């Protein structure tokens, strides 16, 4: 049972990581990769309160607006498809909620993880990569084959980012199982 103070800290940390990373889909030499997708999966795993999700979605949107208006980041990725990010975040939340159902924290538990992880990321990847492909307007003549190319391009790096964070969150949990 966390005190209201400890919760505030957690919240800020989330928002912060978003603020810092949301501008890079994958790791630079000078930059950390967007932590948003692992964050929503992790809220599925851990957090019961439901308001927390639509609250962080708020923050995601705001952080993006600022970064593009004031922070001078491309508005390339912003389009009518933008809003498909939301079900992508819910799919990541639900997928964490799933993993939690049958956990065991065993080696087969890590094998169970690697599967869910693949599955939710894929789903978000369709919604974001595919939604942006077909519905942004940036692509003159989108087709299913060009969608597959895209998917093959982005799915893997963007699963790596996810992996790095979720694994690092598992590494940080055994530090709590041993305290
Ligand atoms: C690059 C990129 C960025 C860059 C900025 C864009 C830029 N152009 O500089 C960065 C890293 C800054 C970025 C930021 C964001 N992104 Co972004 N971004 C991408 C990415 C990786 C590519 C966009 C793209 O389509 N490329 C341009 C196209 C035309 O290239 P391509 O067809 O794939 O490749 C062609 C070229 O390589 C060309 N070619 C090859 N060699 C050469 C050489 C030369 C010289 C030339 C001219 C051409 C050329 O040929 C290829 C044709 O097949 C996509 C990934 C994706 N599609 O899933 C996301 C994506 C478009 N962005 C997305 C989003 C949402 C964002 C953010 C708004 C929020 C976020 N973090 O999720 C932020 C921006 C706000 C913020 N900072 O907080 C989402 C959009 C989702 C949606 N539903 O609309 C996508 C789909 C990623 C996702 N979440 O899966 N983005």
């Amino acid at each position: 049972n966390l005190t209201r103070r400890q919760q505030i800290a957690i919240g800020f940390v989330l928002v912060l990581m978003m603020l810092l990373t949301r501008s890079h889909h994958w790791a630079s030499i000078h930059s950390l990769p967007d932590a948003s997708w692992a964050i929503f999966f992790l809220l599925g795993v851990y957090v019961r309160a439901l308001w927390v999700v639509p609250a962080l979605i708020a923050a995601s949107v705001v952080i993006d607006y600022v970064a593009i208006t004031w922070g001078g980041v491309s508005d390339f990725c912003v389009s009518p498809a933008y809003w498909l990010l939301i079900p992508a975040y819910l799919a990541l939340f639900a997928g964490g909620r799933f993993y939690a159902r049958g956990h065991s924290l065993s080696l087969l538990g890590l094998f169970r993880l690697a599967g869910v992880a693949l599955a939710v990321v894929a789903v978000a990847q369709l919604l974001t990569t595919g939604g942006f492909y077909f519905y942004s307007g940036r692509f003159a003549d989108p087709t299913l084959a060009g969608l597959v190319l895209r998917l093959e391009k982005y799915f893997p790096p963007m699963l790596g980012t996810f992996a790095l964070y979720v694994g690092l969150a598992a590494t940080v949990h055994v530090a709590l199982a041993a305290v």
